[PDB]
């Protein structure tokens, strides 16, 4: 597709936005709405055409839903097909939080900018989680969530490309690996905290610069976790089908890690420090900035770990995260 190109008497492409798996993202006018609009054309490939047709689904299902807690969420406006491509038309937005990262040298934003963030996205969660929608992301990560302009710190989610309802589980391994919860780790049947988990490492990720848990393989991705949280719960692992790609049960200590050829002890490298919450936030870089006092690092780190609980029936859900005492006055 080429800048200029004119389609169906309405569309005038301008460039790429975004590429992807699934195809890519243009910057096109509507000559109609008298205004810009992101097109994300699906390649004609039967692959990408189901799953775009489970997106479209799911976004048309969630517009029919008007409250106030779906406009975190990617507009679509309309969808249509082309010279045999599906193509998305969406509400033009700005860069995303990875670039934000990118911006900061991997230094991350500040306690106050990642607090605005969390209750953004706690609040799309909390919409996804209608039980006549229950949609589970299923890839949450910094490139998927978008600023609304450059001058603002407004946010929405974007790619429901992996999206399933609640029993509508495709495949079982999904998420990028860096924000894959335990129970996707372990091969187990997933709900909506997956999300949750994903939303607790990036959070973490925007205040420090880095990702929390960047496994180079799922194995590697596990032992990370689980220098920070330890061992996970022997219930847990009694019920993992991939349990023994990762761990070992014995009688006595029921449960331990499979060495390899040599990562800190399980749960030594601890959040606490990670963060920098007695020692002037992450790398010391935040010592004496306001907002960025132990007591508010403290509010954080606890509902960071809420959310970054093993057991996702016990795993804080949106609504209790909104109403944490990290969002309090
Ligand atoms: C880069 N960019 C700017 N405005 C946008 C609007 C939408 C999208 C977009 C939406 C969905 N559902 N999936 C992908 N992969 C991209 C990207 C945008
Ligand atoms: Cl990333
Ligand atoms: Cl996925």
């Amino acid at each position: 597709v080429k800048n200029g190109e004119k389609w169906m008497d309405r569309y005038e492409i301008d460039s790429l936005i975004g590429k992807g798996s699934f195809g890519q993202v243009v910057k096109a006018y509507d000559r109609v709405e008298q205004e810009w609009v992101a097109i994300k054309i699906i390649k004609n490939k039967k692959a990408f055409l189901n799953q775009a047709q489970i997106e479209v689904r799911l976004l048309e299902l969630m517009n029919k839903h008007d409250t106030e807690m779906k406009y975190y969420i990617v507009h679509l406006k309309r969808h249509f097909m082309f010279r045999n491509h599906l193509c998305l038309v969406f509400e033009m937005l700005s860069y995303n939080l990875y670039d934000l990262l990118r911006n900061t040298n991997f230094r991350g934003v500040s306690l106050n900018l990642t607090r605005k963030f969390a209750q953004q996205m706690c609040t799309a969660l909390l919409f996804l989680a209608t039980p006549e929608l229950s949609i589970i992301h299923c890839d949450l990560k910094p490139e998927n969530i978008l600023l609304c302009n450059p001058k603002r710190s407004a946010i929405k989610i974007v790619d429901f490309g992996s999206s399933c309802q609640l029993g509508q589980r495709i495949y079982q391994y999904i998420q990028s690996r860096f924000y894959r919860s335990p129970e996707v780790l372990l091969g187990m049947p997933y709900d909506l905290a997956i999300d949750m988990w994903s939303l607790g490492c990036i959070l973490v990720e925007m205040h420090t610069g880095e990702p929390l848990f960047s496994g180079a393989n799922e194995v590697d991705q596990m032992n990370k976790i689980v220098e920070v949280l330890g061992i996970p719960p022997a219930h847990i692992l009694d019920q993992a089908p991939k349990a023994r790609k990762f761990f070992e049960k014995l009688p006595d200590g029921t449960w331990n890690l499979k060495k390899t050829k040599d990562y800190k002890p399980p749960g030594t490298r601890k959040l606490h420090n990670i963060l920098g919450v007695e020692t002037g936030g992450p790398g010391g870089r935040r010592a004496g900035e306001s907002g960025h006092t132990v007591a508010d690092y403290l509010k954080f780190k606890d509902l960071i770990l809420r959310m970054l609980d093993y057991d996702p029936k016990t795993r804080i859900q949106p609504y209790y995260a909104l109403q944490h005492s990290f969002f309090k006055k």
